[PDB]
């Protein structure tokens, strides 16, 4: 099946998810020179509840914070989006090494890592799954990480890694201040695309802050340990989970702010 791997790694997605070569694709390149200010964007809108956060769990593709998305407590609204997003899931995308992590790549400069916030247009579907298959379905906040003072909410996380190795493990993750996890700055580029994972479908409406958020390099090495393979199998590590940048096919990038 696939992953990050040689034999199963970004550049067979193709072979076997046919829309892995579509006209909206993610992520990008982002080229600042080259991105249009819009003014009718908005701010964005953040609500994030801590207590919405329950379990944690390693996909084999990355960690997973999974929110209750039972109601309304977490959404994002405002920024380019109509109708409001429910809070879905979190999870992180980095390299092998601190140099080139991130999956989208400002002016040629790739992040340490870049995470992914997931949302769902509760206002037109019914749920998720149904919302994944649409245009309008999904909004993603991107928020790249630099290296830099550990990040205390990451702390959080990565002391929880140590119970979720195998893959398919959960653990229990709750209060978690998202809201506080974001840079000072919410200005952001905005562009439609796609899941950066298989199914790469193109449902999603991409929103990257602009501001990195910081992370030490020892807090970043922790994630590298998570295994890609199951309890009792042969070992592989996920040291690198990041697809990379994909044709832009005269799609518009807006930036919120000139
Ligand atoms: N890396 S990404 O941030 O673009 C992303 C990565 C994964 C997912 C998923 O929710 C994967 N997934 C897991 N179960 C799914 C059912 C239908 C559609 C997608 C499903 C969504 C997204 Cl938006
Ligand atoms: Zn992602």
């Amino acid at each position: 099946s696939w992953g990050y791997r040689e034999h199963n790694g970004p550049i067979h997605w193709k072979e076997f998810f046919p829309i892995a070569d579509g006209d909206q694709q993610s992520p990008i390149e982002i080229k600042t020179k080259e991105v249009k200010y819009d003014s009718s964007l908005r701010p964005l809108s953040i609500k994030y509840d801590p207590s919405s956060a329950k379990i944690i769990s390693n996909s084999g593709h990355s960690f997973n914070v999974d929110f209750d998305d039972t109601e309304n407590k977490s959404v994002l609204r405002g920024g380019p989006l109509t109708g409001s997003y429910r809070l879905r899931q979190v999870h992180l995308h980095w390299g092998s090494a601190d140099d080139h992590g991130s999956e989208h790549i400002v002016d040629g400069v790739s992040y340490a890592a870049e995470l992914h916030v997931v949302h769902w247009n509760s206002d037109k579907y019914p749920s998720f799954v149904e919302a994944a298959h649409e245009p309008d379905g999904l909004a993603v906040l991107g928020v790249f990480l630099q290296i830099g003072e550990p990040n205390s909410q990451l702390q959080k996380i990565t002391d929880t890694l140590d119970s979720i190795k195998e893959k398919g493990k959960q653990t229990r993750f709750t209060n978690f201040d998202l809201l506080s996890l974001l840079p000072p700055s919410w200005d952001y580029w905005t562009y439609p695309g796609s899941l950066t994972v298989p199914p790469l479908l193109e449902s999603v409406t991409w929103i990257v802050l602009k501001q990195p958020i910081n992370i030490s390099s020892q807090q970043l090495a922790k994630f590298r340990s998570l295994l890609c393979t199951a309890e009792g199998e042969a070992a592989a590590f996920l040291v690198s989970n990041h697809r990379p940048p994909q044709p832009l096919k005269g799609r518009k990038v807006r930036a919120s702010f000139h």
